[PDB]
C-alpha cells in the first residue's frame, strides 16, 4: 500500500530523504510546467514547507506525503511515464530539430508589419507537457485559425445538424448547390458561423462570450485582442463585405440577423490575439476530445471536437487541403499572420508562428515545420501504429 | 520458465487433461480461426495427434506442448487477450446487431443483374480476428473498389513521386489544371494508374501479377474473375473508351502505352471477383500498415499504404466523399457490384456486400451499415481515444 | 421647277383648294405625327392660318407653299414615299395583329408592382414614322432597359477603347479573367459603366447630364423618374451592393470612385421612367445611326450605337441570348418592370411593355411579339433582304 | 424600247458598230467573269460570230441583239449599275490595298505543311461580281470551315426543328445541359450535325451527296478532296474519338448511328478542298439568301442559310467569337489551313487563306485582313446604312 509513499521511493534512490529542487527537476522533465494548474495544491504546499522549514529544505517521506497526497493521480501518472509522450525529454529535442531546419528556410512574404524573422512553435500534449522553442510568447492574431475554434463553440452551443443548417460540410464561387456556403473554414462559411454564436445577445456580449471560450480552450493561458488589427480588417475587408451582402441575398443568415454587425464581430474574431504558448493549449484541446488538458475541464462537447477536426482536415488548407492532408495528414488551419494551429489526435497540439506566408498565405516555417514533423514521427492520420517504417514514434519507450 | 505451460494451465483449469474440441473452442473465441495460417503448424499436429486415437483425444501438457510449440507466440497473444479488440466475442454480438439493422433497408437500385435480398458484411482485425455475418462467401466483383488496391500495387512498385508524375492526389471534366487525372479513385485516374503497372510485360501476365498481389493481400484467400462481368465493362465501356482517347489526347499515359489495351485491362481488373470474406482480408491489410494480418508477411509497403488511405479518405465516394467523411470519416471504397471496402486504420478491415445502390451507386445497407458502425463505436477517424461521449470502444474491456 | 408646287398638285386632285383637314390627313398617312418637330414650323404657320378665318380654311398653291416651304424636303419624301417603310398604313394593321396575337398571351408573374393586363407597343422607324397600340402612353420604368444607354452614353463621350478598360465585350461569377466585368449588359457590369459618366462632377449633376442625354434620345418625349421604384431598388439592392463591394475589392472602378455613391446613382438610373413612345423613339436613334429620327440631330456617334447594338445582340437577354439571337436576331435589351427594347437596324425602333415576366425575366407578351415579328417581316439580322422566302418585307411597295 | 438597243447605244458612243473586244472590256469591268454561267449563251452566240465574221467583228445593232437577247436581263443589271456594288472597279482597288497591308503582317505558325507566304483573298458578290488577288487558286482544305456549310445541308434536309434536337444554339464543357453539344460549329456539335446528313446511305455515298451540294453553292467551281490530309485527321484524331465515344455514351446520334463510321464520314468532310475563288462563291451564296449567285440556282433553303449566318456570328469564332463579332460583326468561320469563311449578307461572300495561324488557330493575315476590312467599309453587322461616319460603302456610286 502507501500510493504517494510508492512514488517517495522512486524518486528518492533507496534514500531517506527528496531534495526538494530534485523533485523539482523530476517533475520538469517529465513535461509538466510547475505553473501546471493541475498542480497547485501541490506546488503551494511545497513553496509553504520551504517556508516553515530550515534553508536546507529536505522532504521526508511524511512530508513529501503532505504536499503531493492532493495531485498524486497526475504525479503518479507523471513519473510512471504514463504520459502520451513517455520520454518526453528527447521528443522535444527533435523538436529542437525541426525548429531548427524549419529556421533556415528564409522564403515568403509577410502580410500587408511584423518581423520576417519571428519563428515560434509551442507543443502542448493531451496530458499537459510542454515544449517550446523559438518566439512562442509574442502575441498574434489568429485570423483565420479562429475559424475551426468558433465553429467548434457554435456547435458545441447548437449541435451538429442546426450548425449545418447553415453551412456545409464539403471543401469549396460563394455557395454551394444547397444555398449555404461549401465549408465554415472558408470566409463566407466563418461569416454564418460567426452569426450563430450566441444569437440576441449584442456584438459587446457575444465577443465576451467567445473570449471566455477560447479562454477554457487555451487553460486560461493569454487570449488577448488586438483592436488595432480589428479596425484595419473592418477599413480594408471589402471582400468580407461583398459576401456579407451575398450571404443577405440568398437569406443564409438566421432570422433577425443584422448583416453589418455580423460582420463587424466577425472582424473582431479574427483580431483576437494569442501567443504560440497560449494557442498551442488550443490545439491540445482539440487533440483532447474536448478536454482542456492543463485543467482537466471540459469544454467542447465531442461532437463538437469530432466536427472541427474533421473540416480542418478536409477544407482547412483551402485548395492545398489535399495535398496538405495527403503529405501532413494531420487537421491544420492557418492564418495570414502566419500561424498554423496544428492537431495531432489523441497526442498533442501545436502552434507555428511564422509571419511570411508562402504564394498560398501559409506560413513558410510552419508549412516546412510541419512536412519535416510527420516525415519524423508517425502522427500522419494514416501511418499505421504498429507498421511505420523507419519513423519514430514518441508515445513508445525503449 | 515455461512459456507453452503457462499457456496449458490457463485453457485447463488446474486439470489433468484438455479435451481437443475445449482447445478448439477456446480459441475459435479468441476470434481467430483453426484455418488461421499463421496456426497451420499447430493444427497439423492436431490433426496428427486425432489419428493415434480416434477416442475424444485428451492433450498433457507435453503433447498439448508439441502442438502449440510451434505457434506460441501468437497463441499466448489471443488468450492473453492482447489482440486489437480483446473481447472479441461481445465485439462480434454489435457487429450482428448492426447487420441486421442494415438488413431492414430495403431501398436501392441493383445495377444492370445480383438479386437484391443478399447482404453480407466481413471483418478481419489487424491482429487475424475474423467474423463474418450475412452472406460473405458469394463471389462479387470489386468494380471501382479494386483502385485503391491497384493504386496501391503502383506506389508499392514504383512509389508516390513517380506515381503522382501521371496522376494527381486531390478530388474532383477528365483532367485537372496540371493536365493529370485528379485522383486515382475516379475512372480517369484509375486507368492512368492501371497503365503504370509492370510496364514493359503484357497484358495476361500484367493481370496474372496482380493476381499473385491480389492473393498476397487476401492471405490466399478467395479471389477471382468473371469473365461475364468483363464483357459487360467492354461492351458498355462507352464513357471508359472516351476517358481513354482523351487520355491519350492529352499525352496521360506513360513511354509507349497501348490505351486501348489499357482499357480491357482495366476492365479486368474491375471484374476481379471476391468474397466479402477474402476482402476483408485485404482492407485489413490496409488497415495493418501494409502486412497481411492473417499470414504476416508484408504485401504493400507503408508509403504505398498510407497513400491508399489517404486518397480513399477524400476521393473513394466522389461527391459524397465530403459528406461521408464527415459523418463515417473512414477511408472506404465503393464499387457498383455493391461492395464497401472499408478500413479502421490500425484496428480493423471490412468488406460489406449488398448489391441494392442509392442514387449515387453506393450500397444502400453498405453505407447505411457504416454509418450505424461510427454511430456505435469511436472508429471516426476523429473521435478520441479517451473522451469519446457514449460511443462504445472495443478496442477495451470491462 | 417649283417644288412646294410639285407637291401642291399632288395633294389636290387636279383642284384649286385643299381642305386643311386633307392635308392632315395625308400628312398622318404617310406615318408622321402633326407634332413632329421636324414639321413644327409649318405646324406653326398653320396655326396662324387657322387664325384668319374661322370656315375650314382652304389653301392655295400661295399659301400652302407658305406653310410648307420651311420643311419642304422631309414633307415631299413622305409624300412622294421616300421613307423607310413606305407604305406604312399597311405595316401598322400587321404590327396591330402581332399586337393582338400576342395580347392572347396570358402567362407570367409581375416582379414585386404594377397591373398584368397593360400591353402597349411603340414603333418608330428611322424616318420618324410613328404607331401606337395598347397602353403606349403609361410611364413604366426601363431597369435593365437603361442598360444599353448609359453603355452608348459612355462610349459616345469617352469612346470604346477607354470604356473597355474597364468592362468586357461577351456573355458570362461577377469577372471574367482580366478582372473587368463581362460585358456592359449584365449588372457588373452596368455598374462600372456608371461609374465612368461624368467623373469628377457629383451625382445631382451626373444624373441631369444623363437625363438630357435620354431626352436627346427620345427627341424630347417623356422621359420621368420614379423616386418609388428608387427606394425600392436601394432598399433590396443587397445583391448589388455584393457585387459593389466586390468590383471596389477588384479595383474595378476608376481612380477615386465612391462606390456606395456609383450604386445609389445606378439605382437612379434604373428608375428612370419612359413610356413605349417615347422609349421608341430612344430605340429608334440606335436604328438610325445615332441620329434621333423625330429632331433630326445627332445624338450619339455611329461608334457607340454600333456598340450598343453589338452588346444587345449577345449580351442583351442573358441566357436567352442565343435562343433569341437565333430564332428573333433582334438587338434587344430586357427589364423587369416589362419592357423590351427593341431594334431593328436601319428600319425603326420599338418598345414593348407588359409587366408579366416569364421564368427568365422577360415579358411574356413584348418577347412572344418579337418572335411573331420576325416571323412575319425579314427583319431577321440575317434574313436577306433579296430572297426572304415568304416573309413580309415592309420595305417595299406593292 | 428593245431591251437589247437600249444596251447598244450606251457601249457605242452614238457610233455605228461595237468591236466586241470594247463590250468586252466594258463586261469584264462591271465585275462579271466572261466564264459566268449566266451568261454561256451569250458568249456561245459572241464565239460564235467572230467564226462567220473573221474581220474585226464590230457588231452592228442585229448583231449585238442576236447574242446578247438571251442574257439580256443580267446583261443591262451589269451595265445600268444595277449590281450590289456598282463601282466594282474601284471597290477591287480596296480590297487590292487590304490584301497588301494584311500581307505584311509575317506572324504566326503554319499548323501541323503549307507555305507561310500563300496569301490569297477572293470575293464573289450577291450579283455574281468576282475579285480575287494573291493566292487563289491553290488548293486547301476547308477544315473546319466545312462545319457551317454541312450544317447549312442538314437544315436544308430537315429543317431548324430537327436538327436542334440533336445539337443547340448557343455558344460554350462537351454537353451542355440538355446533353446536346452546344451549337454545330463545335467539334461535338459537328459530329453530331454530320450524323444527321443522309442517314441510312453509306459513307460513300454520303460524301458523294455532300460533295456535290457543295458543288452547287461553289457555282460548279473547284471542290476537291485531300485523301492525303484525310489520313492526317484520322491518324491523329484522339480529341475527335474522345467526343466521339462521349456522344455515344450519351446517345447524342440517332438512332442506329455508327458512331466510329460517322467520326470517319466526319474526317472526310474536314478534308475537303477548295480554293479562295470556289470558296467565295460558297460564303456568297449564303450572302444570297440561298442562291448561288453566278449560277441563279436556288441552293439552299432560306431557313438554313438564315440559321447558319446565325450561328457563324455567334459560335464560329470559337471563344474570339464575342470579340470578333464586334469588331468584326460579319459571320465567319476560321480553320486550321488558314481559311476564313466570310460572308458580308445581302452584299458578297469571301474567302481568304494563309496559312500561317495565330494562337487561337486563325489565319493570321486573314484576321488582319477582316479588321481592315471592317474599318475601311460600313459592312459591320450594326453599321448604319445611312450614318456611318468616315466608312465608305460600296453599295453606293460617286
Amino acid at each position: 500500500p502507501s500510493l504517494e509513499d510508492l512514488l517517495f521511493y522512486t524518486i528518492a534512490e533507496g534514500q531517506e530523504k527528496i531534495p526538494v529542487h530534485k523533485f523539482i527537476t523530476a517533475l520538469k522533465s517529465t513535461g509538466l510546467r510547475t505553473s501546471d494548474p493541475r498542480l497547485k495544491e501541490c506546488m503551494d504546499m511545497l513553496r509553504l514547507t520551504l517556508q516553515t522549514t530550515s534553508d536546507g529544505v529536505m522532504l521526508d517521506k511524511d512530508l513529501f506525503k503532505k504536499c503531493v497526497q492532493s495531485n498524486i493521480v497526475l504525479l503518479t501518472q507523471a513519473f510512471r511515464r504514463k504520459f502520451v509522450i513517455p520520454d518526453f525529454m528527447s521528443f522535444t529535442s527533435h523538436i529542437d530539430e525541426l525548429y531548427e531546419s524549419a529556421k533556415k528556410q528564409s522564403g515568403g512574404k509577410v502580410a500587408d508589419k511584423f518581423s520576417p524573422d519571428l519563428w515560434g512553435v509551442s507543443v502542448c500534449t493531451v496530458d499537459g507537457q510542454r515544449h517550446s522553442t523559438g518566439d512562442t510568447k509574442v502575441p498574434f492574431c489568429l485570423q483565420s485559425c479562429v475559424k475551426p475554434l468558433k465553429y467548434a463553440i457554435a456547435v458545441n452551443d447548437l449541435g451538429t445538424e442546426y450548425v449545418h443548417r447553415y453551412v456545409g460540410k464539403e471543401p469549396s464561387l460563394f455557395l454551394n448547390e444547397d444555398d449555404k456556403p461549401h465549408n465554415p473554414m472558408v470566409n463566407a462559411g466563418a461569416i454564418v458561423v460567426t452569426s450563430l454564436i450566441k444569437q440576441g445577445v449584442n456584438n459587446a456580449e457575444k465577443f465576451d462570450y467567445v473570449m471566455q471560450f477560447l479562454n477554457k480552450m487555451a487553460g486560461n493561458e493569454y487570449v488577448g485582442f488586438s483592436n488595432a488589427t480589428f479596425q484595419s480588417e473592418r477599413e480594408s475587408g471589402d471582400r468580407n463585405f461583398a459576401i456579407g451582402y451575398y450571404l443577405k441575398e440568398k437569406k443564409c443568415f438566421p432570422e433577425g440577423t443584422d448583416m453589418v454587425g455580423i460582420l463587424d464581430f466577425y472582424f473582431q474574431l479574427c483580431s483576437i490575439e494569442v501567443t504560440c504558448e497560449s494557442a498551442s493549449v488550443m490545439a491540445a484541446t482539440l487533440a483532447n476530445g474536448g478536454f482542456c488538458p492543463i485543467t482537466g475541464e471540459r469544454v467542447l462537447s465531442p461532437e463538437a471536437v469530432r466536427n472541427t477536426l474533421s473540416l480542418m482536415h478536409s477544407c482547412g488548407m483551402y485548395d492545398f487541403s489535399g495535398q496538405f492532408a495527403f503529405h501532413v495528414g494531420l487537421p491544420a488551419k492557418c492564418g495570414v499572420a502566419g500561424g498554423i494551429l496544428l492537431v495531432v489526435p489523441n497526442v498533442m497540439g501545436m502552434m507555428c508562428w511564422s509571419p511570411p506566408l508562402d504564394k498560398m498565405g501559409n506560413s513558410v516555417k510552419g508549412i516546412h515545420f510541419c512536412h519535416d514533423l510527420v516525415s519524423l514521427c508517425n502522427f500522419h492520420n494514416y501511418d499505421n501504429l504498429r507498421h511505420f517504417a523507419k519513423k519514430l514514434d514518441p508515445r513508445r519507450e525503449g
